[PDB]
């Protein structure tokens, strides 16, 4: 008890997530508060904890879910359960949850989800892209979210009252991103309850049933990044590549402050972080790989990126001559 | 003779339910009357007793069913049979009730519901969220509700005549809620009764969109759950706070107190579409989160008090065992 | 010979049925005539006798079938083979009739129907709610009717030529009910209900669409139509229910129960055409029986308890005295 | 490591593609750069590499995909997985990818795409003419393109993080051609910046209705219409193919001059591109060779000059 | 090698076509030229041959396809496959063409086209009345023609590079019949029929549909000479098959065969003329035989 | 030789059928003539033999098919094969018509048709309503023509050039009944194909399904003489069917038949007359027997 409490206080989940997620402070704060509430025993054991993650594309929803799963279960693969709801676009596909009835092909195998949950009753379940499921498939989750009960095709009931369920979608993402015009309001010169009652009609229009929505403990809103968070993302990506280069080939990598400013221009609000990822890859790592194959990067050398309308690489001082693949 | 004398004394079922349920007086009365009738004889043994529970979400339908099962069979697990009809969305899934026919996988296993009913013939059967089932699956329930007889894949009848069947659904949720709101508005001029509204409005819904006539004909009683009144919302908030205070005292020896304004602020977060679940989540979010954060060495076994800040109806804080001191900032960004 | 002499005399099937069934006189007459024709041999003895029962819900189809089975076989349970077709909604369900083939799971049990038939060749077989059966099941049924014998999964063939097959459904229930109500209204314009063969021809396409086997319908010996109850038949139903409850009370607790025509009218006012006798049964249970059960634990004692109507609700009178018992108000 | 790196330096992928692909320099450069970045280990292993080929019909998109697959998996047919999204033009066609759920016909079989991917995790997957898919069929591709993960009807999860996905379509063909005119709109007194992709995005979003789908695509490769020189090169390629075929089959030598290439190009059709050129050559020249051969006017070993044989 | 040499050296296809087909000389020549060109190389083997047969119905189109399938697969009936696109007019009928997805109705069947092709990839496929094909079926056929590659619903892929696809329709039958640029004008056995191209364009995705077609074959209405040849061939078939052998040499003179042609039924095609001949040529023979009236045979002489 | 002589003596088959059938002389004569022609080599014996029978239900179609099978086949109608195409649908076509082949859901190879054709290739095969037949089964039935060789669930194919197929329908039932000229004007006191395939071509795609049918047989509404003859035969059966036949007198049997025919068969066929007889006779006799009013020498009773 004492060691767990001391470790949690010393290195909170919220500080652990911040290492991997940039921004999203209100989502981090909500998930951390719920998690901490559960861990300290201040939770009802009858009803499992359920989250729904909403916002635009590529802003860390599945990332946050993965980090939460890793934190809850340090490494156990069975502790984290993935479900790509995009494979459940038809009603009949719900059989994958619980398996076929008696007398039907595949009956001897129980429900896949039932088996997975049985292997780890307190696992973290991620229904990714839940809006891509057929809405009759979501009906199977009514008892799962209310009481953590699920009966396979063989009549065996699974108890998962202590599990944590996370759903992710971008259902209201235009309306959430449009409400980030509150960042543009500049009053000196974050989502309101009444906005959540404008985001509701959209949720019921998609997720047809009020008894489904009334089962979720928390709706988490992920906002579009502000300019500083874009700079942080670019720096994070460059640091990742620098670490990889240093580890693999002992190459030291440096970049001026203006490199991030140049790179952020590739940001696409419709795609989020992955846009920055692709931009950095395309217009830095391509040059890096071309130089490496050309053998212009001796082990232990120092490479610094300089800023033009394009990006140049200096081998500790001289400009590295760009190789010619076409010869 | 003493069992008979107790039964003469055994009239708390309404009390037992009202302990766990707030409001829904009409439903409690109906269920209690039917159960008393069955208990004291005065009931035909040739036909099971069937209820259908209708209303909005999070208003005690499943809760009432579970409480009734517990009362009838005490803690006996075999006495309460649960089925989540959301798993029966396909016609072929009816095989779960009776098992596979001879010469097919799982035939030797036999029906599951048939086995459970054999274990406890007088069990309380709950088909939760029945309107999620494929109508062809409901078709099998005709015989079960009429004569309480079901034949498994092996040809064995179970003869569950004296069981009790409870069905929970929200098919007419929007109509019932709107009608109840209108009736309450009318009563506000100067309470929970609907005479023909059921036949003219509810019945065509139930029949046309989901069922056959013969299926509805076998239901002994239709029970209607209405949305909570404001006082009932206050009662629900008080119930949740009492539950959390009981947990705190029992486990951490912490005494928890609050005020009426706390109840008002909490109920302000109530959402009609979700019923008691909205209040439950609100209480967990705005109070229990602060209690769990204070439990990092700032809570000790004393009279912790919950109060509203100077910002009326905006914020609420914990105060220490000694009321003159508010609890600190919980200091997360160490 | 003694059994034959006793059966036909002093106890015709119609006489017995009228004891349990209210109305449906035409159906009772048809069933009795067909049964007598079969018994005396003035019928196609080369084929089993087949019936189809149609009409709204709660009008005695299953009840009439059960009473007929009891009359044919007295108390012999083996003489009444009951099959609820709602379990045969899938193609492979036919295996239950004959069991699995040799070498398969459960083949040693060659189907329930075959075993029961060989146990009682002349048993009355009821396929309740036949319309729910899968078309392959209906094909097997038609094969059984035409052939007159069935072969189990073990290769044994069982002769059931003398068996009686009864089927119940509600395929044309709405058409039958609305036509019967229209004929009652038309007869009130004369101031009754005998449905003409042209209405049967109108109904026939519905049956042809549902079953899609013109030979299957043709093979049916008799189609029996049950009508929705008239007001007098509803009053009789209410009186029957009240008599049942009164005799139950008298036997169990020596309580005498009385009522008046007004009570019967009030109870029948709760009738619902879509559910038939079930609606009246439930109304009687909730309106009256609930009060009896509530008052039983403390107030009821041997004597004359009479039901009365104050204005619109049913009230009770004290034993042998015109005092209204105080209801044992639950809770407090 | 050193031998493979030296081999790649000696004979890069670009030359191999140029052996067969004509023009499309920008597309070849982009694909080659991405492939080299992958091979040299300078790529994140958490996400597969995804391409989207856009351009008019008959300009080598699927041809480029085939050449790339051959380069990566030259000695493995299993290394190249081909799909044709015309065969997926309705929502329920997703059941081909992962198979039917438990208790349904074909369940025991399992997904086809899952089988193929499991056989060769690092294969090259080609979704030919993806635009013809029902849009809800593309939804199944989200996990594939993001994490290279897919689950069949039996619950088995296929990991293909190192695979390469190529999607070919002509959704913005007309707009791409109009932009390509920019190079041909020059005052001229070859490479387009193509920042106008900001206004190509709406077309894709209209067709592919989900932004998250586009966000998962690493690169958008644009194939431009052939120029006059590229058309001449294509005609020369076709005539070389036919000449070598004649030599190998009937031992006949076949020869021509500029007048033939120009006359064949003059019959070019934009709507078909390389296919137009193929049809033109076949109709105008191959028919004459076949007729002459059937008349036995071509003794074995003889030499033909196409001395501008026209009209 | 000797088998291949004999296959090459055997009778030219046009010989058999002329043997069994009457008229349609232009179509015979075109098909023979295309097949010979393919055999002698001079044709990219990477793409299957695609033929579009135009003209009135019932004038040998299917017969010509059968004979072609006979040339290449004389020893195998499976070498010829038929599909009538009157079966394939609505979106859900795409699943009948190449099979349903797994877990759906008819998945086991696997579709008509693939089910037959997998047995004989190099067969001859006849799509009757492609006009009636639903656009989504037209999309799968054009894909198949372009690539020669198709997947069934069960995931099995089929290579049909060397197959021969023949499409038949009557979209421009009236224009060909009325123009008759060869029949009654040049030969009754280039015309620059430039209206057929726009006519077809109006009915399909001309970019792909007409671009991929390897060849277009025209069928012309029968002429008087062709009709009398067909009647002579029918009467000879009846005469030689006379199993009551001794009545053979029931010779049909000339003018009665001309009167049988005068029962013009070309609207229904050749089989119509067959019925015409059978009516007043076979019924009288059956009546006489049943009556035992005519042992030893007789001239058909004149009747009507 | 004795079997051959017996088969020869079976003719005239028209008398054979009339021994057990009433009316339908035209159809009987047509069938007999077709049989003779095929036997005598005056038919396209290379092609399957197929009739389509048209008219209302219950007018001797099944009765003529069964009598034809009983006579042609030696005895017991072993070579008869009749099926209800109304139960054949997309979910049942292959599983029953071809019969669920190995590897399919179900192992009922043959299913309903080809499981019996394994023994009697020349079967008389009855399809009881093409109006209710599924398009898939109507297409697979196209194999039955040309050469037959319909695929079985076991893979076996039967050459149908010798088989007899009897499709039937009620969709054309009006074409005969509405006129009654084919009955009134057929040498009693209209024309063959008065209208060529009026409804049938539009409904069953004459191009394939009906184009391959060799003959069409009309069925006419029963005449008053035919109806009264049916009544008389049924009454004779009941009279002899009596166990205590001494009580059977049949006094006024002709008058009772006249009363019975009042409920004329104009609804679904002779079964209407059978029900008339059962209602107006059998019930009365059963009631009298129950009342012990039948000692012997008992007359009839004229009701109405
Ligand atoms: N703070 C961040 N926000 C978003 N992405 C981040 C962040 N930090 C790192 N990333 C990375 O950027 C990528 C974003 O992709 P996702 O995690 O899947 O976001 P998403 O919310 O699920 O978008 P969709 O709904 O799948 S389109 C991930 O690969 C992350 O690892
Ligand atoms: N004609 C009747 N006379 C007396 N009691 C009847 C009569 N009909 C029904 N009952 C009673 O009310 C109950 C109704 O059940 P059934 O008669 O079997 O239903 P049904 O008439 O067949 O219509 P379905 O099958 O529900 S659509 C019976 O169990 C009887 O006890
Ligand atoms: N750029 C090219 N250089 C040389 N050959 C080419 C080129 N493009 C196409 N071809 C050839 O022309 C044919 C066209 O094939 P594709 O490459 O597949 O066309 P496509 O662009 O991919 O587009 P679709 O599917 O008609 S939209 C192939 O036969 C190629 O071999
Ligand atoms: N020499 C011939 N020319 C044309 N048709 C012929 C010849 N011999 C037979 N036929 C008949 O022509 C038909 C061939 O197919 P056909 O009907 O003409 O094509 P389609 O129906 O598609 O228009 C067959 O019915 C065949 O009997
Ligand atoms: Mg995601
Ligand atoms: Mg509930
Ligand atoms: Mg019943
Ligand atoms: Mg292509």
């Amino acid at each position: 008890r004492k060691r767990e409490a001391e470790e949690r206080r010393r290195f909170p989940l919220e500080q652990r997530l911040k290492e991997h997620i940039i921004g999203q402070e209100s989502a981090i704060a909500t998930v951390g508060a719920a998690i901490r509430r559960k861990e300290n025993g201040w939770y009802d054991e009858e009803h499992p904890l359920v989250f729904l993650f909403l916002g635009s594309s590529g802003i860390g929803k599945t990332e946050l879910a993965k980090q939460t799963a890793k934190y809850m279960h340090k490494d156990a693969k069975k502790g984290f359960i993935r479900l790509d709801m995009s494979e459940f676009q038809e009603r009949h596909e719900v059989a994958k949850f619980i398996g076929s009835p008696p007398g039907y092909v595949g009956h001897e195998e129980g429900g896949q989800l039932t088996k997975k949950l049985k292997q780890c009753p307190n696992a973290v379940v991620l229904f990714d892209e839940v809006d891509k499921a057929h809405p009759d498939v979501l009906t199977i989750m009514l008892q799962l979210f209310d009481e953590g009960r699920l009966t396979d095709g063989k009549g065996k009931t699974i108890d998962c009252k202590d599990a944590i369920f996370i759903m992710t979608s971008n259902v209201a993402s235009d309306e959430i991103a449009q409400h980030a015009l509150q960042l543009r309001q500049e009053a000196l010169e974050i989502s309101k309850n009444f906005k959540e009652n404008v985001i509701r009609p959209i949720l019921k229009a998609h997720f047809r049933r009020d008894e489904f929505l009334g089962r979720i403990n928390e709706i988490v809103y992920f906002l579009p990044f502000c300019h500083s968070e874009l700079i942080q993302l670019v720096n994070k990506e460059l640091n990742f590549w620098a670490k990889r280069a240093k580890q693999r080939h002992n190459i030291t990598l440096l970049w001026d402050r203006e490199v991030a400013d140049v790179l952020v221009d590739g940001y696409n609000v419709h795609y989020g972080a992955r846009s920055i990822k692709h931009e950095v890859e395309r217009r830095v790592v391509n040059q890096l790989a071309a130089a490496y194959e050309q053998d212009l990067l001796p082990g232990g050398c120092t490479l610094r990126i300089t800023v033009e309308d394009s990006d140049k690489q200096l081998l500790k001082s001289p400009e590295l001559p760009s190789p010619q693949a076409e010869k």
